[PDB]
C-alpha cells in the first residue's frame, strides 16, 4: 500500500554558515535542503544512509551526484580522500558535510582536517562534539 503526503514548506534563508561547527546529521540536512548546498556522502556509512533514504523515501542508494532531496555526491568506501577532494574540485560548489577523511576511511581528526584543507570548495564542517569544533579549527590554522 501507498500514499505520500506531508508538509512540503519553502526555506528561504539568504544567508549562509562558514566554518567548523557542533551540529551532527539532522541540522545538517536541515542546512543543505534551505540552501539547496551539496552534501557529499559515503554509502559505506549505513548509519548516516538509514536516516537520509528514510527522510528522503523510496531512494534505494546510487552513485555519483544524488539529486535526492538534498543534493549528495554519492563516493564509494574505495575512492581516496585526495582523490574524491579531487572530484569536488570539478563541482566547486558550497558544501557542509562532517570531516569526510576522518572515520569511514580510517584517518584521524588531524589527518582529516589537513587533507581538507586540499579542497578547494567551501565546506562547512560538523564534528560530533563541540570541544573538537576548536580542535579541528585548530588544525585548520595550524596547518
Amino acid at each position: 500500500g501507498s500514499h505520500m503526503v506531508l508538509p512540503s514548506e519553502a526555506p528561504n534563508a539568504k544567508e549562509e554558515i562558514l566554518g567548523t561547527v557542533s551540529w551532527n546529521l539532522r541540522e545538517m540536512l536541515a542546512h543543505a535542503e534551505e540552501t539547496r548546498k551539496l552534501m557529499p556522502i559515503c554509502m559505506d556509512v549505513r548509519a548516516i544512509m538509514a536516516t537520509i533514504q528514510r527522510k528522503y523515501k523510496g531512494i534505494k542508494i546510487q552513485e555519483g551526484i544524488v539529486d535526492y532531496g538534498v543534493r549528495f555526491f554519492f563516493y564509494t568506501s574505495k575512492e581516496p580522500v585526495a582523490s574524491i577532494i579531487t572530484k569536488l574540485n570539478s563541482l566547486n560548489e558550497p558544501l557542509v558535510t562532517m570531516p569526510i577523511g576522518y572515520v569511514t576511511h580510517g584517518f584521524n581528526l588531524e589527518e582529516a582536517a589537513r587533507c581538507m584543507r586540499s579542497l578547494k570548495a567551501p565546506a562547512v564542517v560538523s564534528v560530533s562534539s563541540p570541544d573538537a569544533v576548536t580542535t579541528y579549527n585548530g588544525y585548520l590554522t595550524s596547518s
